[PDB]
């Protein structure tokens, strides 16, 4: 048995601390109990609900033809949720109970599953931990910012962050200040300095996508989150690891491709021991919430997703969810349950290996595209171990019009960018991606830019042509 | 029709200064031949594990019931494949449904569902549309973020849905209780009061108009006219949360035989049997109206939409895009094949049954309480709408009303106790009242209730329950 989690109710906004649970909690009780009629309630009767079953034709484990292998013939199972629990094999949330009003915590076949999955791989470290079901990441987001911020509070986000995760912020009143990055990810020592001499009311937590980071590509290394983390309870606050791309960890990229077949992980013991170890891994204090999703891995309609933290700060996601999204769709909880359970953990380790594979793979060709046809004399490139992204660094103060562009290294990605579309390929600007954000009251008191690139979204031939052209267009740019 | 007045200055500071993705410069480029576009991030469709999705539903004109057992000629499979070619006409295929899409909603489910809008309530402005939501729940915490400030103030019923008001708690937002009878809201008590309004105006009236929780009231076509002149005078908009729209129910009649012969058979008699919605009467553009699948369908589809005009609904838009982001492509792509399936004919096929179903559990509980509740202490209003029936009961005939001080409340309390010991539950009227003040506040009863549903247990339980209430209250009240 593990030690409790810190007391860290002081970390919760006022608002979040003042919700409260329906005044008919006072009756529920005796929703239960034979020898009363209860008349007290407003739940609809399973009677009406329009469908007796949903079935779905999905892949078979191992997926010996690669995830995306055509789902047919033994590639293809059909799951079947029935209205009756009696029509079901075991296991499953029949849609009488899966389309019903329930808890808000979620329903117990699915959490039992992903709580198994989240300790099986992140071996939560404290005693009173728990998962409560999210309709994604998106959602999981506005969430914490409701639960541990007030209007005019600050927090910590990555430099270069996640556009959609800014504007729920800035929705909120919440100031994002920006910690420092280089190609690996926050710098520790710029954050404990920061922390050191932090004017007024601390920062409430740390923003995070350590994995696969969106827009650097960057990954936070086991040596970095071990310095963080003890950042985090130095000065006490907390940190939320928003990890949708957390299973597009891939093998370290080699040149040598003689080299890669045998990098591959061998079994599901090889595979787990190759992750990076996660911040709840670390958290023997409690103080790290992780955002959780299926959109990066099954699907993004699936809206379903959780969130792992101490019990005591999920209540306070719950009590809120319960007014704010209620539950996730009752289809895709009873579907993602009945996939789980029939591939079972075995079978999903396995599509998070086939996932492994296929995402190495497009990295492999993404970077040798960019070694062979990005100039190197204007050009820098970290290849990601993480992620769906990859980034192009560029020295704006090479460009033959910089004086011309006033110095501004902006002026530069923007001529850059023209280029690329006018030579047939588009990457997204990195300064698009820049945090802006100043804390109340404010702290006391560049050449190179970036373009971010996805070899997810593009058929592997049209990635190396785009590449190409966006290669031309650096080097017509340069004048190369 | 003409334009809806401009309400944008109804909008909270917040709302307004929400902006759309900095990643907007770029997606004209997304379709384009001849651009490689890798500034996006998209996964990919080819992996997504959903081949097909079927559901077995149940068949027009639904003649056997609409909780007949979905088998043999009453049940229809419908199917959603992952690829457009493999599917019958105007289909969500997974490819897309399970893709990341407008927040707006998908195409296919916003036409049918904004047909239907139409169809019922020949909304009387040019600019309006419908927007998806993830149920009123969801639809009513994004009217308060999207009208209101911390410290602002709302109209709510005198007596309303908890969620609504721990909504509103949650987000600093003044709920201002509004008088009502058995009917509902009092629109002469409510023109009064904003007659005398200081400070700053509510921003609007949140009504649960058809089948009231938990009055199980609804307001009359000629109170919503009053209230709608209200809105308009003083510039507020009305929020209707209205999931139980299509609870309303034939008029009760004592007169078991006159019941048949005035129920609505055909489609016309239907959608002229419908109170009048706010959205119908709204010429201005100043309603929202929050729809829901919850009450017809199911709970868990966790679908529903949002009618107005289309500047506010933009606003919606820009919040669900970093709070729920989108319904569950499985709950939409599902809810459009069964919708276009029974099309509009079979849909309104299924809402007549619905009708015809809360009529009769409706007859049932109220002849129930005319039967065994004491007629001395109590009174009843039969509802015309809704899962829900009140009995009203006079606390000042309660033989120990002195020994209570005179308290309504622990008359209440000692008859949910007595109602518990003979072996029924009712929910207490006073849990329902809504409280609150204005920044800075307006200047300066012998009757209880209880809520019951009818919709919740079989019917055989439903009267055995209501007999024990009557037992409850003749002991309390000594008859
Ligand atoms: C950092 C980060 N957090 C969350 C998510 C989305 O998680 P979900 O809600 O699906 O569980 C992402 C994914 N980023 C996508 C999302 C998107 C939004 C609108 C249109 C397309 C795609 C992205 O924009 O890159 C994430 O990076
Ligand atoms: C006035 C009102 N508005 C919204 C809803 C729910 O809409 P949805 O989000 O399903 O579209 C209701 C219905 N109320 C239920 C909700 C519930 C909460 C907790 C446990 C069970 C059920 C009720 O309790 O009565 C509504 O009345
Ligand atoms: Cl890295
Ligand atoms: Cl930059
Ligand atoms: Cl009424
Ligand atoms: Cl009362």
């Amino acid at each position: 048995t593990k030690p409790q989690a810190k007391d860290l109710t002081h970390l919760l906004s006022n608002e979040s601390k003042a919700r409260q649970t329906s005044p008919l909690k006072g009756i529920f009780k005796y929703y239960k109990q034979p020898g009363i009629t209860f008349l007290g309630g407003g739940l609809p009767l399973s009677d009406y609900f329009p469908f007796e079953k949903v079935t779905a034709d999905i892949p078979t484990p191992s997926f010996s033809g690669g995830i995306g292998a055509p789902i047919e013939g033994e590639n293809k199972t059909t799951i079947e949720v029935f209205k009756k629990a009696a029509d079901n094999v075991p296991d499953q949330i029949e849609l009488a109970r899966s389309l019903q009003y329930g808890s808000t915590f979620g329903l117990p076949e699915f959490l039992q599953f992903i709580k198994e999955h989240t300790d099986m791989v992140h071996k939560v470290p404290y005693e009173n931990w728990d998962v409560i079901v999210s309709v994604g990441n998106t959602e999981a987001w506005d969430s914490t910012l409701r639960t541990f911020c007030s209007k005019g509070d600050t927090i910590l986000v990555e430099e270069y962050t996640f556009s959609s995760a800014l504007e729920s912020a800035n929705g909120q009143g919440v100031n994002t200040v920006p910690v420092t990055m280089d190609e690996f990810g926050i710098i520790p020592e710029k954050l404990e300095e920061l922390m050191s001499r932090w004017v007024g009311n601390k920062p409430k937590f740390l923003y995070t996508i350590c994995t696969g980071q969106n827009p650097t590509g960057s990954s936070l290394s086991a040596e970095r989150r071990k310095q963080i983390y003890d950042i985090a309870c130095k000065y006490d606050f907390l940190i939320i690891e928003d990890e949708p791309y957390y299973f597009l960890q891939m093998e370290t990229y080699t040149k040598d491709k003689a080299a890669r077949e045998g990098k591959a992980v061998h079994d599901h013991d090889e595979f787990l021991k190759a992750l990076v170890p996660s911040f709840i891994s670390l958290d023997v204090e409690g103080r790290v919430v992780r955002l959780d999703s299926f959109s990066k891995v099954l699907a993004p309609g699936l809206r379903l997703g959780w969130i792992v933290g101490q019990k005591d700060l999920l209540e306070r996601y719950v009590r809120l969810h319960e007014v704010s999204v209620q539950n996730p769709s009752g289809f895709s909880e009873a579907l993602a349950n009945a996939l789980l359970r029939k591939w079972g953990h075995s079978g999903y380790l396995d599509w998070l290996i086939g996932l492994r594979a296929e995402y190495t793979h497009k990295r492999d060709v993404a970077i040798d595209a960019l070694d062979q046809f990005v100039p190197k004399e204007v050009s820098s490139f970290n290849p990601p171990v993480a992620g769906m992204f990859f980034t192009v660094t560029l020295d704006a103060s090479k460009h033959p019009k910089y004086k011309e562009f006033l110095e501004d290294p902006l002026k530069v990605e923007a001529a850059v960018h023209e280029q690329a579309i006018k030579q047939g390929c588009l990457l997204a600007p990195g300064s698009w991606f820049k945090a802006e954000g100043q804390s109340s009251p404010p702290q006391k008191n560049k050449t190179h830019i970036f373009f971010r690139g996805t070899y997810a979204a593009v058929p592997l031939d049209q990635l190396v042509v785009g590449l190409e052209k966006f290669g031309k267009a650096v080097r017509a740019e340069f004048g190369l």
